[PDB]
């Protein structure tokens, strides 16, 4: 590990205070702005929606990406989880309900099961079965998040290779000429401190650098930070252009 | 099907000829511009390495898409091609001696099995094994191109849905906030007419359109015409943005 403290400029020039990690995958060399807190633990919030789709494929709660799960016609604050979602959308606009459905299918043990399986953050589901990832005790670090994404990639997560690969698909964030990104973000509110998470991974033509970023969130009008910062430090590393 | 000649105009602008095909899933209804020359039948060029990925997938010719395939020292006038690839790059990069090694393993008899599996165009592979595509006697329409690709989307064609899943990967050409396009381009230079292909789709949240487009290109410096044109029809439907 290597600490860079030349990067905390890109959180300060937005009055914003967080982290940033990577991994080169090729080197198995990492940076961060600030060791201690990419191994401080916090709520992992709809970035928990990677292990959830998951463990929920795994398990045939949800068939396949394809499988169509409706509105129930429950007015809520956010207006694109007012409508019938698939496994892609559902992850792409952060349909909370949509998931806590599934974690009430998938039951209190097969979930700590499957999560000590993962060996993700401290493996603790304390709390409501279809709420502990945004009020619970469960917890996870930046670092840790990069460790379960690693093996995400590289199919070795005790899931099914298909299961991987329907989840890498629907974490598909962006992609150009230059790179490909897959990702999930993450918006903590109900236990302080108040963050966003954006964690992933870029592939390149002959390396995959993986990141895993959070950052103090006041208010929802600095989500859009999550991403710009982030892709910030790549452009100064010379990851992408 | 519906003829729309008003699209004939991103054509004559950049003082070129071609047609665009496009396929309305949900509503099962395609749309063009030349009800003809959609159903004419090209050589299919480099858009042959989606079969021909396939193929080589399901038989264990290709391992997965992080197998290398070595270099093999020939200078050739493409600079990108001089260097080791993927199955992913490989595409990419429209890699010809890749995928005639690929033809070389799969072999005469088991090429011409498979696109009698597949349905694929005239099902005529004669010519040499490893360049029958380029300038033997296979043909192929846009509308035809269509077809063959709504197999794939939906998993339907006769090899395992790992190797239907791996290509789509592979297929992996633009994604933002507001679309994804899986797609792959053609170059047919050996015989005439010259022309230029792009086939694929455009992946909606709540839809998925087919295209299969096809163009005279008497020179290379043409080619970047290939997605502009498509992309130019694709904005006046207010597919995309
Ligand atoms: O960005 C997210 O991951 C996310 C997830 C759930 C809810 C929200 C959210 C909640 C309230 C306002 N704006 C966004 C964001
Ligand atoms: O764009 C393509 O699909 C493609 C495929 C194979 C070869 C070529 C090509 C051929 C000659 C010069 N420049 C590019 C283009
Ligand atoms: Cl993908």
């Amino acid at each position: 590990w290597q600490e860079n403290k030349s990067w905390n400029a890109h959180f300060t020039e937005h009055k914003s205070q967080g982290v940033v990690v990577l991994w080169n995958e090729n080197k198995q060399q990492g940076f961060t702005n600030n060791l201690k807190r990419a191994n401080q633990a916090f709520l992992p919030a709809s970035t928990f929606k990677i292990p959830n789709s998951l463990i929920a494929l795994d398990l045939g709660v949800v068939k396949d990406e394809h499988q169509v799960f409706k509105w129930d016609g429950q007015t809520r604050d956010i207006a694109t989880w007012n409508r019938d979602h698939n496994l892609i959308t559902a992850m792409k606009y952060s349909v909370v309900p949509v998931y806590q459905e599934f974690a009430r299918q998938i039951g209190e043990a097969r979930m700590s099961k499957m999560l000590h399986a993962f060996d993700y953050g401290n493996e603790d589901i304390s709390g409501n079965v279809d709420s502990f990832w945004l009020d619970g005790g469960i917890r996870i670090s930046a670092t840790e998040q990069i460790s379960f994404l690693r093996k995400l990639y590289h199919n070795k997560l005790h899931v099914s290779e298909r299961s991987q690969r329907i989840v890498k698909q629907a974490m598909l964030t962006e992609a150009n000429g230059d790179y490909i990104i897959r990702a999930k973000t993450g918006y903590s509110t109900r236990i302080e401190p108040k963050i966003g998470w954006w964690v992933g991974w870029v592939e390149l033509d002959d390396n995959v650098w993986f990141f895993a970023m959070n950052m103090d969130m006041p208010t929802s009008d600095g989500l859009g930070l999550r991403q710009a910062i982030t892709k910030e430090v790549l452009k100064q590393e010379k990851i992408i252009p």
